[PDB]
């Protein structure tokens, strides 16, 4: 069932207020994060971890990303995150006290699964899957696994699997940053009900589709677009990039707004539509700084912007939308989702396929 | 000032890059030989290295982060300067904060140098061309690459001896941390020093690049293909076609077009692989099977080792003599920088700096 949705794909996006709140739930008791519903070697593995990696491809690939943002600065364990398609073959040096964690929609992904089994004869304490489908070979064949509650997507592009992969992931970072004393019992407390005002702030976001669809016409005769985010929203732009090319076939590509200077600044003409992620942060001078050059050059500028940073940002001829974010946890799930509408939109627009056979 | 005879500064420095690699290796060599008296210190209390650098730079570091994990056995992490310049990021015991950059003055790499004084490394090391620049000032120890002087919008001779100066690294560390034997140790030596007659090989394709060039006159998109090690080398290549030409050029670990990636592909769509001597030959082949049945034209620089396995009608195929781990990241990367220049060329775009 659509449930009255145009296409399966737009219904996945407006589940997402109902999916993320389903999977904070899930590891909630009392409305607190507790260790109690992960399974009970969970805890002696995260008190031997001392260095997270984190393996995925593709969407779940670009979660992971996020998540080391996280996992560094508020549980303060070094993380690295790898392509699963690459690490597989490559002749790598585990870090006494190593986690592998793997992030996977379905739980059968073939790199990643194959990466957990090479794995297993090198010199990690343990795993855990970030998973959607519980009875998956990643489930079966991992310590401990962290389940998702997004339900089943039909939508060519994963949407609902990516927010509920972040929100695990930050739930993931409080867990640990507890249980190795990262964060007071009253920052735990604050970053946890941040992670419940996501849902709210989800929705609210969805109230920018019928803008979104306006917009959207803009794309029709395009075939390159390029995202913009710095810091945790690098990944988020990528991400969007990902939607806009697998589903719209636009060659869309993201890149780090620090790095315009070297290559993609060549790129930007008249004809160039530039969407950017601009958030309530330490950055905003910086990535401001970043756009005018990049305005400079005579990008079309699209940005999703936090309400708070709006009355700074003054582009002549940009496009803006704007929204309340939140802050580190909250922001990167709810700048997504414009992006996913957007990538919905412009694929209608250009007669392409939404939803799987 | 001075071109040489070339007809463009960029010209030139592509073919200096003999000379600039075989003097990179030479200024770390005692009579031939790795030795450490050409600090020992860090490189022993050095657990965990983290390269900070950008563009090109960080294309070099990723490349070398594949050699220092599989021959020092030293975990290695790079990521980009003005990334990790704002993040709060978590320092491991005994991390080596190691920089990379051509004019000693790359700000973002700067200030992360800067930064990390007040973290928790055992210290630092620069990879650098310009001798008395703040990061060399900055830093515990210098490793000069001795590319001298650019002109050149894009680099060329930077980015190979970066390449050489960390491949020696590699080397310098594994011995130090006995992770190979004299006698590895002794063969990839040998190995780099083989790259300048390598090198010479490849600049000979010079010619038929330009002819193939011409296919990209009307082309607006590029992928870049490569797996393992010639990941970050495709990354450079790309770079490069997109900084001088403007063609919208991408890299994709060839892994990784099961996503996306795939979609792109039409039959107006050049494909540019690097196809190597090693393991993966046979996923990378069939990697190039996809890409080819959706119409992808496929433009492949081979080993010649294995061009014999190479057979995709209406291809085109330019074999060379690469060598292995060491040195073919770097044999590969001269007709990259080739093609992006005759491309600039047919472009009408510009080669060189005012």
């Amino acid at each position: 069932s659509k449930d009255g949705y145009k296409h399966y794909m737009l219904k996945e996006i407006y589940e997402q207020p109902e999916a993320v709140s389903n999977t904070i739930l899930a590891s909630l008791a009392d409305g607190e994060i507790s260790l109690d519903s992960f399974d009970k070697r969970a805890k002696e593995l995260f008190e031997k971890t001392k260095h997270i990696c984190i393996v995925a491809c593709g969407t779940s690939y670009n979660a992971g990303m996020t998540a080391k943002y996280w996992i560094e600065k508020y549980a303060k364990v070094p993380c690295s995150v790898e392509i699963a398609s690459e690490i597989r073959y490559r002749d790598n040096v585990v870090v006494d006290g190593s986690l592998f964690v793997s992030i996977s929609q379905s739980g059968e992904t073939a790199d990643t699964l194959e990466s957990l089994r090479k794995s297993k004869k090198q010199n990690y304490v343990g795993s855990m899957c970030i998973c959607n489908v519980p009875n998956s070979s990643l489930v079966r064949e991992s310590d401990i696994a962290f389940m998702t509650k997004a339900g089943v997507e039909i939508g060519v592009a994963s949407t609902k699997a990516f927010t509920t992969q972040l929100v695990a992931l930050a739930i993931f970072t409080l867990v640990i940053a507890k249980l190795k004393n990262s964060l007071t019992d009253q920052q735990i407390a604050k970053y946890t009900e941040e992670l419940k005002n996501i849902r709210a702030l989800v929705m609210g976001a969805l109230k920018l589709d019928t803008e979104i669809d306006q917009i959207s016409e803009y794309f029709s005769d395009k075939e390159h677009t390029i995202f913009l985010g710095r810091g945790l929203y690098y990944p988020i732009a990528i991400e969007g990039a990902l939607k806009l090319k697998e589903i719209s076939y636009i060659h869309a590509e993201a890149y780090p707004s620090g790095e315009l200077k070297h290559g993609p600044l060549a790129l930007v003409d008249k004809n160039m539509p530039i969407v950017a992620v601009v958030p309530n942060d330490e950055l905003l001078d910086k990535t401001l700084s970043n756009l005018q050059e990049v305005h400079a050059r005579g990008g079309k500028l699209i940005l999703f912007v936090d309400k708070a940073v709006k009355e700074r940002v003054n582009f002549d001829n940009s496009i803006v939308l704007e929204l309340d974010a939140g802050h580190d946890f909250s922001a990167p799930v709810v700048f997504t989702i414009p992006l996913q509408l957007l990538s919905y939109h412009v694929a209608i627009i250009k007669g392409t396929d939404v939803d799987q056979p």
